């Protein structure tokens, strides 16, 4: 009877607002694989753990028409509600040749040899086992395939969470950015261990780059965000008597720090680093 996190509609539904932080990338990302200018072709593409579809949404406004006449886009996640989103999205702006299906990155299902591009944008530390579902990625890679990642660094967005919970009394717990990010999978957080696992698995040209983000957006949808990620961490950082006597203040504080903070018309600012990552299959 126990729920994954993913499969509610509460999360989905408010992760159109986290999306805006993910977003900051998926440009990155399809530019950073090469998939617009590859000597490859057809191009056969899977969106792994595509969400509400950044990355898809993307490639199908990058690429070339006369690659698209002939490409497979697979956008594929665990989620069924994710997937509902993104089917809707895929129809309203129209991408061609293009599938949702419900793909679980430790087990894929998905054929030897297959695709030639592989995106994971903000997956890795997001699955139960991160390594497991590399390992999946390089065996779906036909020769002379590309996987591309984007994984989190540091961030801002915890540590401004963090910053309103210290604002109730109780001196309550709450994650650093690394805890946070590394909650799943450690490593990933990291240049020199994502080279070395994609390299020990017998990815080629492996290459790891830091991306520095910028941007801000209204508090009202910063708010969003904050409420879809600290209920889940609750259960985990605070006592039972804790979350009885302040879970419910949480969205209060939240709003009053944001309003005090960057003001009651007021833009938060966003700072990140992701990793981008890139390796062929040989
Ligand atoms: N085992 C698994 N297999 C496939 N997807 C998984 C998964 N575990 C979690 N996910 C998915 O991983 C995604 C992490 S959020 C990143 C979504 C998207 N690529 C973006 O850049 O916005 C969610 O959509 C979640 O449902």
């Amino acid at each position: 009877y126990i729920q994954n996190m993913f499969q509610t509609k509460s999360f989905v539904d408010r992760y159109k607002y986290t999306e805006k932080l993910t977003g900051l990338y998926a440009q990155t990302l399809v530019d950073y694989s090469g998939v617009a200018n590859t000597s490859q072709k057809p191009l056969v593409v899977l969106d792994n753990a595509c969400g509400i579809g950044a990355v898809s949404s993307v490639l199908n406004h990058t690429l070339q028409d006369e690659a698209k006449k002939t490409w497979k886009l697979t956008c594929g996640d665990l989620s069924e509600g994710m997937l509902e989103t993104t089917k809707r999205r895929l129809q309203d702006e129209g991408w061609v040749n293009a599938e949702t299906k419900i793909v679980n990155a430790l087990d894929t299902g998905l054929p030897d040899g297959h695709y030639t591009h592989v995106f994971v944008a903000f997956g890795f530390q997001s699955f139960p086992d991160a390594n497991a579902a590399l390992k999946e990625c390089f065996r779906i890679l036909a020769s002379g395939g590309i996987l591309a990642s984007s994984t989190w660094q540091n961030f801002n967005w915890i540590p401004i969470m963090k910053a309103a919970i210290e604002t109730i009394p109780g001196n309550l717990p709450f994650p650093t950015q690394k805890e946070f990010i590394t909650l799943h999978n450690a490593g990933w957080d990291s240049e020199s261990y994502i080279q070395s696992e994609l390299e020990k698995l017998g990815f080629r040209d492996v290459k790891v780059i830091p991306v520095p983000k910028e941007t801000s957006i209204p508090i009202d949808e910063f708010f969003e965000v904050c409420m879809m990620i600290i209920p889940y961490l609750l259960p985990k950082f605070w006592t039972e008597e804790q979350r009885e006597s302040h879970e419910k203040d949480v969205p209060m504080v939240l709003r009053q720090y944001l309003q005090d903070t960057y003001g009651a018309n007021g833009q938060v600012p966003l700072e990140a680093v992701a990793l981008i990552t890139t390796g062929l299959k040989p």
